[PDB]
């Protein structure tokens, strides 16, 4: 949407990490205080966190912070470390039902306090976008592009273009003008914001590679697994090993949700593993699939319902057949 | 990329590992023109879907190249796409004193099917092997020749299936074949030496929020001599004491722990004090195969750790 | 089983068994006489092709135009305007390497064009190259030596080919329903002026002799030229004499957003030179007054510009 | 501590910096300040002579410039400056520094930082985290922050968390005292080849006022073989006019027209070719020497 510019918006900034130094730095930067910029309020988290140290509880914290302040602001910017920004953006998309205001995750590759920082520009753009292009999704702003949150990954560890959306175009691109792209809408509810709990869930993340043993699937099966993510080859292939397919069939028998993804940057799983109870994850990222599992396992649903929900497009994270 | 002489008719050996072909090729005139090298196809028995490959299969192919080395001018390895990058990476370490091209290629669509990329990937690989005899294990796909141990299958559904995220291509094909100025890998001299491999239990942990110290403990049970960590960004992992202790325990037991980025591109830069070795800008495919190579040698733990961070074959960018 | 007409205009198949496979549509090839290097094409050649499609329209399910790459984007662009109410796909394609030469891309672009025309029909003049289908009047030859020879700078492709073929969510062109209309053209003198440091009023003055009905300006950025008083006056003198003067960007991508406007100059939005030139040949060939032509140039007729 | 000279010539940009990691810098605001769309070749001269005056007293040079003709200026400076021993970096912004979301501050900060810490002794163009060879650039994207491209050459340097020099082959590079070549007005035409072009266009440029003609031809340098066209081109060369054939395409290399006197410009941009012509026409060289020099790699502008 191209939102109206008639009244001065108020944006809430959840400074999660990524004391008082940010807020003072922004005070000192005139760009942030111009007439064309929305008003904003910073909530600095205590303690501030390196995003590498994040757990699902942290997603919950942030979602509760949004719900607390929802009626009081026009939009939300989540300032976050880059390392797991994509996991947080993906988690929020599932947790937040009936979301009728923009939530934009952003941050920087270089600290605001350093030289050549991208923080100023990413945060300025996020605020301006949240105020003027109020897309009702959890999104991620980086390097002049706004992405669907649950479509992103950090693709480039050293680049300012750190984030990609390998299976979906950006929602918006910033140049001389801000351009909205033809990207199709996610499913949308109606009424007041509902936060669905995401709790800790033991989920294993198996990379498929030559020489991987059945012992891996057997080892996960011992306890730390209610779900298992397979990063398989290409369009979702794995070794045809009888013991391997046995241990997977066994897993699904014990009520473990086994989800097949591609280890590739882009592409779509096309489903043998299906006969072993494995569910296809279509073109979902690991970040979307991990958080979607956390979401569903923490909800009031049985194993069959979770399995079916995993291949369904819930929030724009997957492209239906 | 050397621009090799055209003056005489080359002979290329084709290892058809998997991924009827010979009859199809007999039936395609382009493969038999005067400008094309002569070629000889060894069809493997059985043919393999590359998804079913194990390190033993890398060994088999390396022995195949060694057996036929003196007899041909170059080698094209026809291979399934799913694990092409692991095979290409494995060969780069296993072959030392490589004085002839070895080019891995295949297709996203079968030669028999409609709209196949097989004809053009194989035609180009043969032509390149004959005329641009780069002495490395390379991977040809979709008009680019890549350093093998720099590749991954990045695009599951695209004809541009392979990328080389941390190194430009060695060569690009258009109206003209253009060799790029990518710096050369380290090179030995004399007859080809195959460094063999034997099975090595290696874990691949992905770092993701909520991952516990009980994960590293789990790998430390029976099936692990090395652990690869797919860490965040420039090599970051949870810094909680339980996690860092499990890692130090692992290294105290002689497990080689190597820190990579889970990101498509970039370079890894705490964990060090816990015995974790940085894998710089290496792919999982390079790192996994490098470990298979190094662990199969009679090398002490300290030597393997050191060698992991060293550029042995062009797979990493030194400081 | 679909049947595709192939116009081989210039820019063997029996010796390749893939083309005759059961999955392929039926196709017929008409070899043109003479066969032409696309560098040699005149606007009348666009007419010959348009009329050839017209003759064959009712009897085939789609159309493939085999064409040299040098001016393929001009032909695609022209056909888009000349064909109105198009109800079947017309796909222009070719090769960077001659079919007779090694490593040729000709066979695979043709097979793809045939397959796509049959199985994923899009009722527009399109250009297929290197696994992508582009809107014809958004194209240019951007890469003289590459197999990815063509780009569509201001519009995503309409379709992409991998293991599967995927239609993209690219916004449709304004599309008329009804009987196919084929608009003939007649020769029109049009000049193309590139804006560059040290350009003189003389250039614009020269075109104002006797050989010009329209002038295309390839100006800087979003449509700027030096503010030289003599230059501006020559441009005003151009429009006074009924010459249609259209401002484009010389840049590969972007949108003109304009003075020149005071001098009678019309903004061409994000139109390529190829779309602008052919659109001018189209409009000038009709029974339209100068003011109606000037208005229509800035309107989106066939998906060639973004309003 | 390094000291960088900044020539503020004008442009969009003008319509952390003093922190301890930054080099010292001095800004000279030109009078008048110019929209780069208004630039004439004599303005290249004023800039080259400004760099000449300040050369000895600074470690690097940053040229602040409008984007519309930045690539023409960068290209010109590369020919006019010979034996360059310090970095000259041209940059600017798509959004005025006064406007919101401006790229001005970050392009300038980067250009200053790069000139000081990663010096490359070439006329370069810095934009959107990349440093390009000046005479290989074009403004490719009118509306984008990634405004500039270098279609036939990779960038020389890229900035991320770290700044890295890339393995781009160096330009031919003279050692010795800096030589600054003045230029003088030269009438040059630029002809685009397109279907339905007439011999009259070439005939008109042969009216009185042209010393050179640049052809933007198809593909690898083709044009229609119209007898009248080919004859007018030949007449132009007979009159001593330098006719150079370029590709109208964004990338690639030019490879009867030759029989008509036309010189192949290889993979040179229009910007490089035009300015190279201004340079060579301004020196005291035979038409034949000029014709030969046009196809030679003088400053890294073409691939031999
Ligand atoms: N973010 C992603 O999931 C990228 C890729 N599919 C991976 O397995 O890591
Ligand atoms: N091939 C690769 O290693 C890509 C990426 N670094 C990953 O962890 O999967
Ligand atoms: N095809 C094009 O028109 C590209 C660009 N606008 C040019 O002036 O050449
Ligand atoms: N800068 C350039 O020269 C791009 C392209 N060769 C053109 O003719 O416009
Ligand atoms: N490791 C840091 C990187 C950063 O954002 O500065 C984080 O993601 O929290
Ligand atoms: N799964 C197949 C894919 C292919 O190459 O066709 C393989 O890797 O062998
Ligand atoms: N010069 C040729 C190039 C080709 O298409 O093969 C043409 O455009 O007609
Ligand atoms: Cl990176
Ligand atoms: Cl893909
Ligand atoms: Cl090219
Ligand atoms: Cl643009």
């Amino acid at each position: 949407p191209r939102g109206s510019h008639m009244q001065k918006k108020s944006i809430y900034v959840a400074y999660t990490g990524g004391s008082g130094h940010l807020q003072r730095q922004l005070a000192l930067m005139p760009e942030f205080h111009r007439p064309e910029m929305p008003d904003f309020t910073i909530h600095e988290y205590t303690p501030l966190m390196d995003s590498s140290d994040m757990t699902p509880e942290d997603w919950q914290h942030i979602a509760e912070d949004i719900k607390a302040h929802y009626d009081d602001y026009d939009g939300f910017v989540i300032l976050h470390g880059t390392d797991t920004m994509a996991y947080t953006a993906s988690a929020l998309s599932f947790m937040l039902e009936n979301l009728g205001k923009p939530v934009i995750v952003t941050g920087s590759q270089i600290p605001l306090a350093e030289l050549r920082s991208d923080g100023q520009i990413n945060l300025l753009n996020a605020l301006y976008v949240a105020a003027n292009y109020p897309i009702n999704e959890v999104t991620l702003f980086f390097n002049n592009r706004l992405y669907r949150g649950n479509r992103t990954t950090k693709a480039h560890a050293d680049g300012f273009d750190a984030f990609a959306s390998p299976n979906l175009p950006p929602l918006l691109e910033a140049g001389i003008h801000i351009r909205r792209l033809n990207t199709p809408p996610a499913p949308h509810g109606e009424g007041e914001l509902i936060v669905h709990p995401i709790t800790p869930q033991p989920i294993g993340v198996v990379t498929i590679y030559p020489g991987i043993s059945a012992d891996v699937v057997r080892n996960f099966l011992r306890q730390p697994v209610k779900a298992l993510i397979l990063r398989s080859y290409g369009v979702g292939n794995a070794p045809q090993n009888k013991a391997f397919l046995q241990e997977l069939q066994e897993a699904s028998d014990r009520g473990i949700v086994v989800v097949n993804l591609t280890q590739c940057m882009s592409g779509k799983v096309n489903m043998a593993l299906a006969h072993a109870g494995v569910i296809g994850g279509a073109d979902m990222t690991v970040e979307a699939t991990l958080t979607k599992l956390h979401y569903l396992l923490s909800q009031e649903l049985d194993t069959e319902t979770i399995r079916k929900a995993m291949s369904q497009n819930l929030r724009g994270e997957l492209t239906p057949d």
